[PDB]
């Protein structure tokens, strides 16, 4: 089974899921960095403008809904949502599963007013699930219908298909060459060992090793504040409140950035990480690499998001606790 994804400005990749009977439709991001499912709730005060601007789940319109009510708060890197748990049937890519998910009643304008999607579907392990709620992928596996306990992500370039998730395998149509796997450091987290990060000609980063969280829900490739400061200084980039910029005319001149993973070098060109909006020296162009301090126990750690996945088709293998990469087609 595959899920068709929409690509919004190269920063938000989302697909549709249906909740309830009759189905209530929601745009959601599939995030390997978290493990809970959530959508905005009809019980969310309209004082939260983000709730006024998104699809709201109304339990009183679903005959398959099952009440629970346990309160839950979900804390992400860029924001927080709070609400309560509910159960209902969820349709994802043709598969139907009963699932416990969050009905959000508090959703801050910043950053959710800037969200194209309505909610999130955690693709992480149950070990990271808040409130110990069984993750949707564990529930699907329990049905014993998938041919493989693995799911794969394909994120297309902005263009204007936006992207695609395959539940149960991989799509040969969107990758070439063969996969090269890296074993997970531990079950419970889609995190892997990274042997090093090189910029141009000088592996001046992640010497002695570091961690890499393969995060489909992250728009960019991120590193700790210290690591990014070095990487950026090397790039000649200036720091701003929420990102790093470079004078556009110099975007094409930026050096390659490479990521040593499992005995293979994964290299990005400047075209791969800079939002080349123009070429003027009087304009600033943002970079798809940010500074993000991810808290323990998962962090500190680098995060390989869309910027990376766009270049490399990614397969998450639950049966063998490994992650595979292959050149995206």
């Amino acid at each position: 089974s595959s899920v068709i994804l929409t690509n919004y400005m190269d920063t938000q990749y989302y697909g549709e899921i249906g909740i309830g009977t009759p189905p209530q439709t929601f745009k959601v991001v599939f995030d390997t960095g978290s493990s809970n499912v959530w959508v905005p709730s009809s019980k969310c005060s309209r004082l939260y403008t983000a709730c006024v601007y998104h699809k709201l789940f109304d339990a009183s319109d679903s005959s398959s809904y099952k009440h629970n009510g346990t309160e839950l708060t979900l804390r992400y890197s860029t924001g927080t949502v709070s609400g309560f748990l509910s159960q209902d049937i969820i349709t994802v890519g043709g598969i139907t599963v009963t699932q416990m998910f969050g009905e959000v009643t508090e959703m801050p304008a910043l950053p959710f007013m800037l969200a194209e999607f309505d909610g999130v579907v955690g693709m992480g392990f149950i070990e990271q699930a808040i409130g110990r709620v069984t993750p949707i992928f564990d529930n699907i596996i329990s049905q014993g219908v998938l041919k493989e306990d693995v799911f794969s992500f394909y994120y297309n370039r902005d263009s204007e298909l936006g992207g695609q998730i395959v539940l149960g395998g991989s799509d040969p149509q969107h990758y070439e060459g063969n996969f090269h796997y890296i074993n997970l450091i531990k079950t419970g987290v889609w995190q892997i060992q990274m042997k090093g990060v090189s910029v141009g000609s000088s592996t001046l980063l992640c010497e002695d090793g570091c961690l890499a969280l393969v995060d489909t829900g992250a728009s960019y490739i991120s590193g700790s504040t210290s690591s990014i400061e070095k990487l950026m200084e090397a790039l000649g980039a200036k720091k701003r409140l929420f990102d790093y910029v470079v004078k556009c005319n110099e975007g094409p001149t930026l050096p390659d950035i490479s990521f040593h993973l499992g005995g293979k070098e994964y290299t990005l060109t400047s075209a791969d990480y800079v939002f080349q909006e123009s070429y003027s020296s009087k304009k600033l162009c943002t970079l798809a690499i940010h500074a993000m301090d991810i808290p323990p126990p998962t962090g500190p750690t680098w995060a390989l998001g869309a910027t990376f996945i766009r270049k490399f088709y990614t397969e998450f293998d639950r049966r063998n606790n490994r992650i595979g990469f292959a050149l995206a087609r």
